[PDB]
């Protein structure tokens, strides 16, 4: 790998705005998964035979 | 590797706003797992056989 | 590994604001997980077999 | 590694604002794990065989 | 490793601003973990086997 | 190592500045732990086997 | 190791400030662990088997 | 180790300024601890084989 | 070790200043430890086995 | 006027979220007016003959 | 005017985040105005005959 | 005016997070006004005849 | 006025948090007016004819 | 002027945490105003006739 | 003016926390005015008829 | 004026905390004025006709 | 005036924390004002015509 | 003026803490002013015509 005079970007996340409003919320929950929320993942390299690189709200058995 | 006069960005997370505005919230939990915020991760190498790199609300049994 | 009058950000979070504003909140767990806030997490080389990296609000069993 | 001239950031957490309000929380907790704050985690360098690099809110059994 | 004239940042966590009102809190707690504040962690290098690096709100059984 | 003319920090927590207020706050606890504060951590090396470097309420049996 | 004319930082915290005010705040134990306060750990080097680096609010059984 | 004009900091705390300022406060406790205060640790190397460096609010049985 | 007109800090703790009122204050203690102040610990070198190195409210059983 | 159990909102601006990002910025001015940020006003009542109420980058002659 | 359990806000800006980054950025300026940055003003009552309320980047001549 | 049992806000300005960067800023300036920075003003009543209430970046003549 | 059992806030700045980063920074200025900085100003009534409230960044000629 | 067991906040500046890093500045000035700082000013009643009340980095001839 | 079992505060300044740090800082002046530091100031009641109540970095001819 | 069973503050700057940190300062003055440091001032009542109630960096001429 | 059973405080500075750090400081000056430290003024009441009542850092002529 | 079993304090200044280290400090002064120092004022009533309460720094012709 060779740069000579550059400029580059490898796995990035950015520039997000939110804005959010709720009156009433009410989250009733047994042994799964929520998420209600705001999640940014930036990764380059993952390496592995089964594994798992990025995950919300997964429910594995 | 080899930069000469270069610029780079590698598993990178910038640039995030967020307002959230609630009245009333209730969350009510067994064994699982219930995330409502901002959560932000950046990574760059992760190496495994059977490895989780980012999880947010996850349940393994 | 070689640079030369270069800049670089590897594995780097930054730039994040957060305004918040709630009225009534209730929380009732029982031995899951629950997370609700600002959460940041940065890292730029992780290695193992079967390890976690990074994990928010995870039950394992 | 070499570096001649350069500036970099590696495995770094910086520039977070943070505003919260809340006029009435209640929190009921069993032997479980809740976090209801700002956490920043930056690291380097993790290796193991099968550690656990950053958590927030986790429970293992 | 060799650095001529350079500057740099390995597991680094810098500028944090936070501001927290609450008119009621009230903490209800068996042998769990409760973290309700702010925790900043930095880290270059964590070395083992099975070991634990950063950890905030963990119950181990 | 070889440092000629250099400026470096490894494992460093600076820059931190947080401002609380609360009106009435009540902390109920059974053998477990609870953590509502500020905590630094700044570790540049940790080694064993199975230990554990940084941990903010913590349970372990 | 070799340094020359460099300036160099490891494992330090500085630069914290912390303004709190409560009103009314009330705290009842059994053989648990509560911390409310200001802490700070600033560590080089760590090394041991099973050791323990840093802990703030832990209950071991 | 050599060093040759240069200026180093190995694990070290450095400024840090609280105020805290309360109305009413009570603490019951039985054969747990509480801690709520300023707290401040440096250490360059701590060395063994099941020690504990740093404890803060700390029970063990 | 080698120094040649260079300036070294080795686990030190400096530059603290602390301002606290309180109208009222009620403790109420049966055997175990309440630490309510200004606490500051710096060591260099320490070595053993199973040694403790720095305690604040610490319950041994 | 009566308000008997409600809620109102009279002259308010709340919930914005703004992300800007700029490489190269050049401003050049004569005894004008230039405006480049972020600007909210809010106001209940303004009363007057030949008033201005709200003005954002505003030439007079 | 008369209020019975009611809530009311009349006049006020509340909630905004915003993050900026600029690479290069120059301002020449002669006798006018420039503003480039984050302005909230709130005000309830303005009376006069020909005043001005709220102004940014105002020339008058 | 009577109020009984009410909550009310006049002329606020509340919940404001802002974070900034630039790496090269150069301004220059004759006889006008410049302003880049963080301002919020808050007022209740004001009252004249030719007065001016708030002003940021204002040039008279 | 009478006020029975509410809870008011009238002419308030609360609750802002700020970071800011600059590499370089240059001012040349000649009779005029600049600021770079955080400027809070809270006030309730000001009475006059041709008063100024509040000011930042002015020039009067 | 009557309360009866009430709260009120009448022009208060409160909660206000500011980071602040830059590596050079430099400032070069003749006979105008420079303000580079954190300000904070309350005030409840001011009265006059052509009278300033609050004014920062201001310019009068 | 009677209160019976209230509280107020009235032109009140309170919970500023601020860290700064600067490599190399240069200030050249004429007779103008420079300001670079905290300033707080808090008043009640302020009367006259062509008064100042509040300057920094003030310059009158 | 009529207090029973009430409390009040009028006047009053408290909570601050500062910790500041520069390498290189150099400061070059004529016959102006330059202030860089904290200052707090707190006042009640002051009456005049042309008076200057509080000043920091003032040029009178 | 008349207070039974009350507590106030009128014109008073309390609560503030300052920690300083520097390593080449150089001051140069003509006849004019530099004021480099920690100043608190704190004053009930100031009546007069033409007077001042708080100064730091003042040029008359 | 009548007081039955009240606290009162006027014009108090208290609770101040400040620690300072400097290595190299120069000052060459010409008829002017210079003051690096910790200075506190308290004044309950200052009466007169053209007087100056308080003055710290102050250079008058």
């Amino acid at each position: 790998v060779l740069y000579v005079g550059s400029k580059t970007k490898e796995g990035v996340v950015h520039g997000v705005a939110t804005v959010a409003e709720k009156t009433k919320e009410q989250v009733t929950n047994v042994g799964g998964a929520v998420v209600t929320g705001v999640t940014a993942v930036a990764q380059k390299t993952v390496e592995g035979a089964g594994s798992i690189a990025a995950a919300t709200g997964f429910v594995k058995k």
